[PDB]
């Protein structure tokens, strides 16, 4: 088999997301760092095992792919598509390389980002840096448990990893990132029961609302999607709270992994464009997207053989 | 028996430092929050015990003291004094209120900061916000172990807490804060042995250099101070690394606690102004101060009664 | 000078409460066990240290005291007083001996209870046995954080331990126990905001309601009491959830420790008999008392002396 | 593949065993709960991961199966078979549904039991509820280590999961439960060496007795069984201590999982009816069975597609 | 005065180092003594809070007179040999003791390495033992070890020199003996017979009742009452050690007390017996091959 | 397919290495103990789960194999080959049985060793006994992080376990042991930068030196080897510090596992005999080998199905 990157990670309480663009002439410096990134992860993380749980997933954008590599393109790799809905917009922002860094502690994420950015100085321009923290009981910036219905084990592997549909790229995945800022004032003005109707779960106990009470425009209803077979279409998410209390900046950095970008893009269309029964996802009345990018995260042996 | 604030804390791997100025007319809102800050600490932290280890130490500046309170001033409270050395300068920057927030996780620091700044909205202007992280083996941004020679137990209590010398304020302490930015490139250009001559301890094993090889201008030599009786004068320090890899900002946020600011100010004079044997602390050839402020952290019962 | 029992314990996730009456002729068997109870605690607990945190607090009722001992009575020892309110009743039930057994695991509590009851077979009749468990985020059976405003450190010692006011019994405490069963159907019919008006704290974040919106008949308002000097009167509580899902028994086992029973009894009078502004504690509309007893927990050296 | 339920769980120190009958007319409410039980397990357990280790195994009895489902039946599903031995009896008691709930803390077990029974109120009658706790060194109520010779990994999967011998029910297992009470007075009247001859292993070190000293009527000799091919026949056991010190109730709740009930029933016949060499298992001279039931635990996809 | 870390948290690992001071080694020794506390902080700090590293430094009677002028601690004298009818407590040489404890052997070894590095060419090693506790606090005989140690203020009153010897307040006396066990003979006894040797139940660690506890059980003989009828207590941290290949199965005994009189009265009852007991039955399965006595000064004494 | 022994273990901070020779006539006692070693592991270890992480890997030497078992030999089992280099020697020392015992605590390793040796008394003679401890940040006796480039997961299983190339022994592995003593005085006389040119990685941060600076005779350059297709050949290491401060004994006990002894023996030839670019591994100028032995660690089912 090919060795995937650590897409399927254990639960982690800390993350750094780095998005960067490749300057004129930066290609060779980038290809060098890509062939070393797995060995840098071992160097920073190994001495802190078993508690550190440090990992890095590397993604490459559509335009960056053609600057870096000759030969085939992964069949689903394209630039993020903007959605201009009746009320809400999903923007596209620039990005060539993503580093999704996770661990039990921010300091280990920081030490790996420092070695990666040290090797790229003068080849890349930073577009975004986010220092994520999960709340001690797995809660998100809105006060709800985050991750409950993610797939696990073999269902997670089937949902996330490219297979025989695109054999040269088996063991890869597609990552969509969006930085959201929340209107926390408007959100905390709702009763808990009104917040539960926005999400589609109980806030304190995390039990799903039944199909007879769950509104059509609740976040859980709109991100539930069935294929032609009537099989559930799933993705793997690891969204992280972030912010600054001084600047009144309270955010969710969304990341979702899927075997094909079509599943994530169908969920975004239902959220932003609505359906027959729902104008839009109620969660977008409290959350504004300010970034949007799409990346292919190759199998680790692809990056190693550079 | 006055109750000190949690100046003497267990080791913590995460911190938020908040420094704000009090807007004109903000006095009443500030005095209200001060009388509730201990109950806010309990509310956010209690449900995360015993691993959270959340605490908040609240400091008040010299000029803020006069706007907030009638009656006595603590004997040692004055504005931070600028040091204009031949090569290096310790700047004085504005601050009325300090919140030193510590825990095992950044998310807990953030939830308490969020409730404090919620209560002060419209009454204060943010001057500094720093999210600190300690490395997993107690190392700082320069790669050295940080905290080793801090006093513990009764020696710590005698070094840090105001007593019979100023009985109205017994159980208070004085805090000095300074934000440093490092020249990491210049630092990593030194051999380990040359780094050890700058600090005055072995890098890997944390053993102090013997008095016959320790340079007079090493950091440990200059911050070792004896009183008139020939006793060691100690302070309690809890400096944290911080940074942004995107902006190439690699920093140490210094905080020192002492029973009287004279001990901390004598250390700063030796570091910046030098002695007969040393022009300046060699650590300042790799570290620039961009803030400097001084605060009195009163006994907890003082804040509770106002 | 006297050694208190482990009244001030570290947080524990498991407990057993054993209340027994002394059969006629049981006196000598009981006095023998009381002089050995500390050595049994060490025998069961030592091999699980330091994580086990096994402790047993032993209490003696007013009528039992007179059967067991000649000489002085603790000044405040009397039988629990029944409270006959217009709507709610605090019943008095028999109890000669209390064993308050706490640890990080149920199995350790059970092994010490097994040795204690082994020594007392044929000298005592069991009146109550409760196996308590804490929820993983310090929540009680109603879904609220329990323990938040307990006193700590020196304020805990001052609030709980008998001193110079009763010198022969210094290092003792008084314990009040009540078993409550909840109407969980009626409780879960309230909105979260209506539950918050019953307790007097926010449910998810545990922040106290501000003094102008906290109802006078909320639980927190009625159990806040000021002495003549204007000081807060405090007790130390370690209440535990318990239950059987099959019998629909959802309960709180209340225990409160105080230096004098007057403080605990003033809180119970406000809850059950009301004030000018509150007919009764709203928590009693969802909580029925089915036991009530009062015990003196002597200094450890008092039990050893026998 | 079919997905099995969590029959092969990690070690857990807490359990709840719930056995109910289905009331007349209750069928529809039960089939609803069965299709939701996995979603309830994720909802209660997710926020405690990865330490919580919460899992629920659902079993259905022979008579209940015929009330709930039409069509083909698991080949081995029948009501528990009573064993009337010369001295000892294995009773059959009523049970239609089993919930085997396991976690690292009792409170997590209790919260999932509460949500299961909340959905079944008015459709089922409780027959048995046991709160199990393991001793801190894996010991049982007799003072011996319990679980040592359980199969692990692939040998465990082969021992427990239905395969090609019953292809419509692949991924299922058969569970036998028995609640035992011990005569602890009679037991503790044996020497350690006499206790070792009852079990067939050393008490302090858990080393199996040599084939030259292991008695024919020791527990390990009688539950050791070889098939016609000379392979070991294994089951997976997760027996838990339970009891009440006040009632002098000291028990073991036995559960055994096997791919066919023939293996568990051959072990029970040797224990209760004896063999050529042994009248009965000596463990039954200190252990009385007061319940006995048999359940089929289907693959998880069976329960989901209801 | 600040005591050394005599009263430590429970630890699962220890190194015991006993050395003699070579002629001319005195100055090198006095230099290392004034730095041992800063070496403990250096090695241990970065491994907090799990490390639990401490070093207790002791000085023998003969070594005291070579190192220091002025007062002697009142109770400091050479370990006394006990020539009993059946069992012997030997006296073996020892000038300096380092009792190193932590959660992990590697931390003990790193501190030992820095101490012995500073003393190279000034000292000769007499004994080095790497100790390990079993996961349920059991010792080499299979019994729970440490159960009756005093705690808190009763421990401080039992262990630390006070007003009776004010120049040395905050010090303690340490007695060490290395024991080797006859494990074959021991495992030949029934559990019940082992319980009569110790005076405690093996599985549950409950003390035997006063009507069944033999007079020559280990717990009966090491129970000693003062004139007022109070228990005289010591603090013990004995550790298992061994080599499986050389069939060496041992207990390294260390006991701390405010005066050596308490520890020496217990050793006289064990080895010489009384009217009621020939000797401690534990000595029929345990041979002492070292014996030494040290004063562990207050930490401020080592600093000055 | 079959059950391997616990060759691929979780990280462990404590280990006991026991090497013994089988006395004449000891064969039957040895074969008895081999069929019980897995049940002895369960007995001592189960009650300490989940923290104990106790395991035992049992190895059999080439000459012991012939005395114990009458059928086929594993294809690669032979006595350790001595390497007589210009400067440095890798000696071959006697050993018939290896017990590689690992856990989170030394006491658990010691209790299993005690039960194993109890069953073997009078049938075997002890040749080596080492009580190993790892430093709290995975560092070795030289102060460098040890284990960093070990393979993990499926790459580890492919590197270590016998498969279709030798089907009767599938799920087995080959273990090489060497006890090294260090010259710590000579080592601590080097600058940190000079230590880094000996190893080939940075001491504080464990980052590999660039291909532009990494010397030909650094330890990392010489133990990197590519097969004919240009794939890396890998082994799995679990080397442990050991010592006695009194005797000035500071050591590393090396153990390496591989699917074929040819990978480990090629690395040892480059270290001790050198190449075109390097006379010898610079690590050997501060490390002397005092033992060397080779063992086959069979599949667990092989030990169990015995007599
Ligand atoms: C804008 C900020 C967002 C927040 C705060 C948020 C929050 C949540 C929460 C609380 C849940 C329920 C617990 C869980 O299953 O994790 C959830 C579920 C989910 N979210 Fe989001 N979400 C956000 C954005 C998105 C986006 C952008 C997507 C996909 C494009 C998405 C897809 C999902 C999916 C697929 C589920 C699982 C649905 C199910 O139960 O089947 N979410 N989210
Ligand atoms: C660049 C900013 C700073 C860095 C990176 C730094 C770093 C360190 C380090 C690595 C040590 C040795 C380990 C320890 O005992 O903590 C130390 C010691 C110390 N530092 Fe700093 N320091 C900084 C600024 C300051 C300032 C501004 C002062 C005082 C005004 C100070 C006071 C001390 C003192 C008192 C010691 C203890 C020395 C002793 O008695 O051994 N440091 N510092
Ligand atoms: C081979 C050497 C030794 C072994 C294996 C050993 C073992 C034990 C054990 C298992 C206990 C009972 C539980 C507890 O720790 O309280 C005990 C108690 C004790 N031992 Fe020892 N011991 C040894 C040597 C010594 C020596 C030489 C002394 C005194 C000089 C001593 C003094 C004590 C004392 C005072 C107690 C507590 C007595 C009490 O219950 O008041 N031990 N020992
Ligand atoms: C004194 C003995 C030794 C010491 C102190 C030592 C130390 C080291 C160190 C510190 C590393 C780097 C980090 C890592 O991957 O672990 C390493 C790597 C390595 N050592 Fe050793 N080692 C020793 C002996 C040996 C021997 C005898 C072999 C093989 C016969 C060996 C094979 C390796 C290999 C294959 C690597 C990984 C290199 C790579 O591909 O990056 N070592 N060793
Ligand atoms: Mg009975």
């Amino acid at each position: 088999e090919p060795e995937p990157q650590m897409v399927l990670s254990p639960l982690t309480s800390a993350a750094i997301f780095l998005v960067v663009t490749i300057d004129s002439g930066g290609e060779d410096t980038v290809r060098d760092l890509l062939s070393d990134v797995a060995s840098l992860e071992r160097a920073v993380g190994f001495r802190a095992q078993p508690d550190g749980r440090l990992s890095c997933v590397t993604g490459i954008g559509s335009e960056a792919w053609d600057r870096l590599f000759s030969g085939a393109r992964p069949a689903g790799l394209h630039p993020f598509r903007e959605l201009d809905g009746p009320v809400h917009r999903a923007v596209a922002t620039p990005g060539d390389l993503l580093f999704h860094i996770r661990a039990s502690r921010l300091d280990l994420c920081f030490a790996l980002a420092t070695e990666i950015m040290g090797r790229l100085r003068g080849a890349v321009t930073p577009q975004d840096e986010v220092h994520g923290f999960k709340y001690f009981d797995e809660r998100d910036m809105l006060g709800f448990v985050a991750g409950t219905e993610n797939p696990t084990g073999a269902a997670a592997r089937r949902a996330v990893l490219v297979g025989a549909e695109d054999p040269a790229f088996a063991g890869g995945s597609y990552a969509v990132v969006q930085k959201y800022l929340h209107d926390i004032d408007a959100w905390e003005g709702l009763s808990v029961e009104a917040q539960e109707r926005v999400i589609g779960r109980r806030k304190m106990t995390d039990v799903e609302l039944s199909d007879d009470v769950k509104p059509a425009d609740s976040h859980v209803a709109l991100t539930s999607v069935t294929g032609p077979d009537g099989s559930d279409l799933e993705i793997l998410r690891d969204a992280m709270p972030f912010g600054s209390v001084g600047r009144e900046e309270f955010g969710t950095y969304f990341i979702g992994y899927a075997r094909t970008p079509e599943v994530t893009e169908t969920m975004l269309e239902r959220m932003f464009l609505g359906t027959a029964s729902a104008p839009h996802d109620r969660i977008l009345d409290f959350s504004t997207a300010v970034t949007g990018s799409l990346f292919f995260t190759p199998a680790a042996d692809f990056l190693e053989d550079l």
